[PDB]
């Protein structure tokens, strides 16, 4: 596959290519004008070097701010109101901090833990202007442990992970069904309207079980806590031996890809420098000539649908921290 | 004169020369090798894009990291052992942390806080190895403070900026020198052996005020607590019109500069935009056109004395800086 100077090198075109696009008030070259075109943003711009960019992207983020330290307009797409509302917050926290933009950083961060269930360190999935039951699910909760990561709240880090392991021990038919959401009380629901992966069929959603991976490796990373390492290894041993292929083929599989390139340079596994080899190879195979990322754009278009904006951004960040970390990791393993 | 595109285009020259010429092991071009030649590198290459090669820094710096959390070899430059220890630290802190290197700046950061005065919260200016009688001097607190924010231990750059307020108040004759460093009680020492920038002389040393006057602009964006705001900004009118025109010229300037650019973007007012602006634009125009910057060499090198490539990896980040604070606080301010 791909070597990790090929895999930046993707992601510094797509990158050059949403900044040539960016409008002047710092948004995203959008078809329709929210909060998730463009909530991975700082982040990725930021790796790629495109400082003033992702510093745009911080003037437009700040432009939204309410003074509680939400973003909840412009949101439209349901997943961002009542399936992982603090997706948007979660990078948007990271991406602040990381640019030293501390107030921004502090403010959204400080939001996140108002819906923190301190009971069970779930993050809750519906945001405060969206009626709900108080479920937590397993991306709100792991996007939110790392932004309190990388912003040094490690304590509601590791509430965080006590959440995912109690959602992982309580899995009623994992070989089955990976069901990502708890109640209130932490007990895993199963109700049709709450997320579930399919795992052994080729239906996408694995980013519910690739995301807290790489959280959780993260975690350990920080703390030394063989516990989160553990969970961590259980998940990606999960992913390759009990769900189908597509963990590591759907669009959603970059997450996992990341854990594996991280798990990698922390432990020295092979199987996790080939999971995140194969998964780096992907995207970097699916890339337009132009430079975006789109299961269905093929031409050479001045925006983008919001879901591959976001996807662009997206492949900027995970085939960047792919490349890093398969470089360090064969620095010091192989 | 230089726009902050053309800054940041500076930048990124010279992040490509560091990064041509990086050894197989991470570490930096240097003749001698130190850690001085190479502290700042994982923060500037980060923010010039080139995560890979920053990571390649953290692999060396991870290697040399001893328990205790320290970097106390290879060192040979006495400022770099009596004058302000912790100023290596403090970028190895920051570097590590942008980078998820979050084992890594977990035990840098806590090493940095046991040289922490818990009396007067400054840091200590002599590292373990090297006699001294607890002194702590504003480049060792001010960096310290900076990591501290960087890491989410704001309590400790609180801490470090009450240090700073109380060594700008305890000044005796602060018309003609800056005494830059207080006893393990707090008060201003004024004896020769001490650090004492002689403010209207064309000397140099100006980063003993320019690091303060950054990291409590930085501090005051994390916190909006004007109390930080006003000390940054006496600092800079102090600077700007107590202190020799050398303040903004010597190539100690950069911290200024930076401190200027986020004043602007924080406050609009137009003095500090032209005080970043000169400043960025004097480093543009001292920059190799092979892309480093050296004070005495002018070829196409293969590599440089440790602080040459200390001052080529520092103006990448600042120049980076300057250029996304200016950048913003003209679209906010427009």
């Amino acid at each position: 596959g791909n070597s990790p100077h090929e895999l930046k090198n993707a992601a510094q075109r797509a990158a050059d290519w949403l900044v040539e696009r960016q409008r002047p008030n710092g948004a995203l070259p959008s078809r329709t004008a929210v909060i998730e075109s463009c909530y991975k943003g700082m982040w990725a711009l930021h790796t790629a070097g495109h400082t003033q960019a992702a510093s745009a992207v911080a003037d437009y983020v700040t432009s939204l701010l309410q003074p509680d330290g939400d973003i909840p307009q412009p949101r439209e797409e349901r997943y961002f109101l009542d399936v992982h509302y603090l997706y948007a917050n979660g990078y948007l926290t990271i991406g602040a901090h990381v640019l030293g933009r501390f107030g921004l950083s502090r403010k959204l961060m400080s939001f996140v833990e108002t819906m923190r269930n301190p009971a069970t360190g779930g993050f809750r999935s519906h945001g405060p202007a969206i009626p709900g039951d108080g479920r937590c699910d397993s991306v709100s909760t792991s996007i939110s442990g790392l932004a309190a990561l990388y912003t040094g709240r490690v304590d509601t880090a590791r509430s965080a992970a006590d959440f995912l392991g109690s959602l992982w021990v309580g899995q009623p038919d994992r070989k089955n069904v990976f069901h990502a959401v708890a109640d209130a009380s932490g007990a895993v629901l199963t109700s049709d309207d709450a997320v579930a992966v399919q795992v052994r069929k080729a239906e996408g959603d694995w980013y519910f079980i690739g995301l807290p991976a790489f959280f959780l490796t993260a975690l350990y990373e920080a703390t030394e806590d063989r516990a989160y390492l553990d969970l961590a290894t259980d998940l990606m041993t999960y992913m390759d031996e009990d769900c189908d292929e597509d963990a590591f083929v759907d669009s959603s599989c970059g997450k996992a890809g990341v854990a594996a390139a991280l798990l990698y340079r922390l432990t020295g596994r092979p199987r996790y420098r080939e999971i995140a080899e194969g998964i780096g190879t992907l995207l970097c195979e699916r890339q337009s000539p132009y430079g975006y990322w789109s299961e269905e754009e093929t031409g050479d278009v001045a925006d983008l649908f919001w879901g591959d904006l976001d996807m662009t951004a997206e492949y900027v960040l995970w085939l960047d921290l792919i490349g890093r970390n398969l470089a360090s990791g064969e620095r010091v393993w192989a």
